[PDB]
């Protein structure tokens, strides 16, 4: 019993964190096999952050300009290439702590763990979700660039995010491990703004199922709804549309609790109209949207 | 920017998690040097039950390798299984007993394998509001200081309200609990006041100031109000501990106490603090400073 925001154990990722210094800029790198991955903005100077030409800046660099430190050992950079917004620094040593890994690009609503690092050293681990506006509400200070987002599947680390930027609203933007940004963001200091954020509906429903599995039933009602009527109500509360894929994904939780998806949707509609009335669901006075249907099943059943 | 419930990096502890099987019971053990620590309920008169066991009854598995048990002893509610091999991954560690209101990270394990890490606090009623299923016994709570892991908790049981109870690494239970199936209940819980104040400072540091007011209060008047809302008494030690946060934000502790008094008597009124409609009490003043300054391990 109990429902907590749970991160994946970070050990497999801690053994990959290195410090990358280029000139005055110091950030974190991900050392996998003989390659160190890091944000390409590590090459940027003061005069070139508004409109940097990364291809131009990188051609002027040599391998010895990149200082890579793994613990108290300096790694030797023997090559460098750029792949979208990520810099790939070929090094002379393969990381002995390299785990079984994959590079995966995630979709909004998906959750992951973040190992926040500064100077190549892990300082904390927390759970995040890719917001529908492609930002993440992280906990990042200056020096955390290159910190990674991941999930673990048996013994395989799926790297899904690398931190690059903080927007003016205090939210965060970054890329997958192939350097492709999530969202319409660019690694430039030009005026950028996070779009209006919306609640991840399928995740709120999964969390209501988690509450039912944990004994909470106060929010349940005798009503059902059509998928279209639910979406018409949901859109007015800035909730993401619920698709047939979402309904299908919620199937196992619906079978386990005996509450049809559209039946739980009618509970959510009521909660949106009424609020909680001094009550909590799983120790929260707000509807939690950073637990996916897959997280709920994993935490509740195994 | 940003404030998250953050756990310590779990790597140093992952390298210590092993599976302990005794008869039909399978749970987790902590392998430090040549000793595996686990809840004694893996084997009630525990001296009588243990005397009937031999070293070969305890099957200890570290990954896909079986360790050989060469001795066994009991220390309070923890079983210490002496093994032939010292854990090469043994980090710099201490066994520390924590106080209510202190926070720590839990590495939830099943079958000796880590499945998740989460941050939690030792409630004033000595329970933890964890997330544990059957098979998680022996999962540990810890803090990291520099390169030293301070082991502070080992999971033993779930109370009927879904909250959890356990021991320090010396086998002494937190709270008035016993490791036996009998009538046990978590006592009435209270809010960790110093932690709520630290979290209000974290909100100020992050730009959230709506709850601030011009008022101040005496420590005694604040304590009279706090007692009425099932909040722990705030001591001069707590006020002193909140000193650096008070200096950083320019808001005196008793000034922040007057904000908390108004939040208690009036509510949030549709507003939130750090994305929460409730007053969060599982961040200590040290956690807030650590997160709002980026201390690494
Ligand atoms: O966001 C950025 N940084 C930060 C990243 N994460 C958390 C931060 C918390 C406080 C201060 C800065 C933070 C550090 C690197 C540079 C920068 C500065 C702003 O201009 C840009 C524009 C684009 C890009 Cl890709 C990066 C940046
Ligand atoms: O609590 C217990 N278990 C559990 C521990 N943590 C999370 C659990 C989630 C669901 C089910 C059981 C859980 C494991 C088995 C032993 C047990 C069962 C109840 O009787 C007692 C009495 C005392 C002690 Cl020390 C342990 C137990
Ligand atoms: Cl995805
Ligand atoms: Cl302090």
């Amino acid at each position: 019993s109990g429902f907590r925001k749970m991160a994946f154990p970070s050990g497999k990722v801690e053994g990959c964190m290195v410090q990358v210094t280029c000139g005055t800029t110091t950030l974190n790198g991900l050392w996998l096999d003989d390659v160190v991955y890091c944000p390409r903005h590590v090459i940027c100077t003061s005069e070139d952050m508004l409109n940097p030409n990364y291809e131009d800046l990188l051609i002027r660099k040599s391998n010895h300009n990149f200082l890579v430190q793994a613990g108290n050992v300096q790694l030797r950079v023997i090559g460098h290439s750029m792949q979208n917004c990520v810099l790939k620094l070929k090094v002379d040593t393969a990381n002995p702590k390299t785990p079984k890994y994959k590079f995966v690009r995630i979709q909004p609503g998906q959750t992951f763990s973040v190992l926040a690092c500064y100077n190549g050293s892990p300082s904390g681990v927390y759970q995040c979700a890719m917001r529908p506006n492609f930002t993440i509400k992280g906990s990042f200070l200056n020096g955390s660039c290159g910190s990674v987002g991941f999930n673990i599947d048996y013994d395989c680390v799926s790297f899904c995010y690398m931190h690059h930027m903080e927007l003016p609203t205090g939210v965060h933007a970054g890329t997958d491990l192939e350097g492709n940004f999530y969202g319409p963001f660019v690694d430039r200091q030009t005026a950028q703004a996070a779009g209006t954020d919306t609640t991840i509906t399928v995740n709120v429903l999964a969390w209501l199922y988690a509450a039912v599995i944990n004994g909470d039933r106060w929010f349940l009602n005798r009503f059902t709804t059509t998928l279209n009527d639910f979406n018409l109500v949901a859109m007015k509360y800035n909730y993401e549309p619920l698709t047939q894929d979402h309904v299908d994904i919620l199937g196992p939780l619906s079978a386990q609790t005996g509450i049809a998806v559209l039946d739980m949707c009618a509970s959510l509609k009521e909660l949106l109209q009424n609020g909680m009335n001094g009550r909590t669901i799983l120790g929260s006075a707000l509807l939690e949207d950073e637990f996916t249907p897959f997280d709920v099943v994993r935490q509740c059943s195994g």
